[PDB]
């Protein structure tokens, strides 16, 4: 037998945006071999990533503290008669986490503020696993009508649970805010105003009635729509 070498291409991620890539385990593991996916030189993955061994998906949602380059090892091992894991091969690639998505899914003119809908949640992303972060985005899709990968999810900063610049807004179900808070947002369009915003009853009504929080799994503090400086 002559060993095969598999190269995996490097990836990119953006703070506050879902990350998902397929790992070619069928090329790396000959039949009956055990796959391990970890940070290079460690047993665990970085805190922002999760490995699904049955779908062969590496997925995550980075925070600002995850900015920079993450080396990931994908290795295959033979289980010995004595239960030992005998390493057979390893493939290492990196993922660079960038700081800013500029509220753009990818489309607005550089002359143009982005109209963003934001939902404020009583949650702490730093207390949530990567899978919990992704599941929260998944559960917002019924309300946003935006795909998982086009929503943004970041912590509240400097304890601000409101945006005075918002030209539309409304309440959620929460009466108290126990955690630091999280901001889950998406783009509605470019330099919109109240008359050109789409129908948002599908956000505002479930938010106030508690149906949104019951689906998301976290209390909803409120929602607002504001135009944000282009970047
Ligand atoms: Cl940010």
């Amino acid at each position: 037998a002559v060993p095969t070498v598999v190269g995996i291409p490097d990836g990119t991620a953006v703070v506050g945006r879902s990350f998902r890539v397929s790992i070619p385990t069928d090329l790396i593991a000959s039949s009956g071999e055990i796959i391990k996916v970890s940070a290079a030189g460690k047993e665990a993955l970085p805190s922002w990533l999760h490995w699904d061994p049955h779908s062969h998906i590496l997925e995550g949602l980075p925070l600002d503290t995850d900015k920079g380059v993450h080396y990931i090892s994908v290795s295959a091992a033979r289980l010995g008669a004595n239960g030992s894991h005998v390493p057979q091969t390893s493939s290492v690639f990196s993922i660079e986490v960038y700081p800013e998505d500029h509220n753009e899914p990818q489309a607005c003119a550089a002359d143009e503020p982005v109209t963003v809908l934001m939902v404020i949640l009583d949650a702490d992303l730093t207390k949530m696993t990567p899978k919990q972060r992704i599941d929260l985005l998944n559960r917002m899709q019924s309300f946003s009508e935006v795909e998982l990968h086009n929503m943004k999810l970041v912590p509240v900063v400097n304890n601000r649970l409101f945006d005075m610049s918002a030209f539309m807004a409304g309440p959620g179900n929460a009466k108290k805010v126990v955690e630091n808070g999280a901001l889950l947002s998406w783009k509605l369009g470019c330099s919109l105003n109240q008359n050109s915003v789409p129908d948002i009853r599908g956000v505002e009504t479930p938010a106030r009635e508690g149906a949104m929080s019951a689906q998301l799994g976290y209390p909803v503090v409120g929602w607002h729509i504001a135009n944000k400086k282009p970047t």
